[PDB]
C-alpha cells in the first residue's frame, strides 16, 4: 500500500535550489519540488510537471538518483518517493503562494530547517551517488528507524 511521489533537486556545481513550503504538507521547511504522480502519467513526466508548478522552471532530461519510502506511524499509506536531479533548467525560479525558492551554496544547505531524513541522503546526492532509503517517522520530526544504502541502479 504505497503512493507514488516525485522529488526534484536542481543541483548545479556550486549551489542547489530549494523551496520554502508555505502551507500544507511540509510547510515551514525547505524542500525540493515534487508531488503526487497522476493517472496515466509517467513518474518522470510527473516530476517535470511538479518542478514547473512549484518553481516555475522547465527541465528536459531528469536523472534518477534515488527512491525513498516513508512510513508515518498511524497512517496506512507509505510514500514511495522517486528522487531526481537536474543541472540544466530554463526560466527563473518563481515565488508563489505555495513555495518560495532560494539558491543555497552547498556548504550552507539548511538542514535544520529541512525534513530530518535529508541530512542522511543529501550528502549522497551531492557526491552523485544513487540510493534506496526507508524512513519510519513518528509525526513530522522524529525518525524512529531507517535504512539507507547506495545502489548502482535506482
Ligand atoms: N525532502 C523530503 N524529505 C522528506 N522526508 C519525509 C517526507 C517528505 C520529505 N521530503
Amino acid at each position: 500500500a504505497s503512493r507514488l511521489y516525485t522529488l526534484v533537486l536542481v543541483l548545479q556545481p556550486q549551489r542547489v535550489l530549494l523551496g520554502m513550503k508555505k502551507r500544507g504538507a511540509g510547510a515551514g521547511r525547505w524542500n525540493g519540488f515534487g508531488g503526487k504522480v497522476q493517472e496515466g502519467e509517467t513518474i518522470e513526466d510527473g516530476a517535470r510537471r511538479e518542478l514547473q508548478e512549484e518553481s516555475g522552471l522547465t527541465v528536459d532530461a531528469l536523472h534518477k538518483v534515488g527512491q525513498i519510502v516513508f512510513e508515518f506511524v498511524g497512517e496506512p499509506e507509505l510514500m514511495d518517493v522517486h528522487v531526481f536531479c537536474t543541472d540544466s533548467i530554463q526560466g527563473t525560479p518563481v515565488e508563489s503562494d505555495e513555495m518560495r525558492p532560494c539558491w543555497f551554496q552547498l556548504d550552507q544547505i539548511p538542514f535544520k530547517d529541512m525534513w530530518p531524513d535529508d541530512s542522511y541522503w543529501f550528502p549522497l546526492l551531492l557526491q552523485k551517488k544513487k540510493f534506496h532509503g526507508y524512513f519510519k517517522f513518528q509525526g513530522q520530526d522524529t525518525i524512529l528507524d531507517y535504512t539507507l544504502r547506495e545502489v548502482d541502479t535506482v
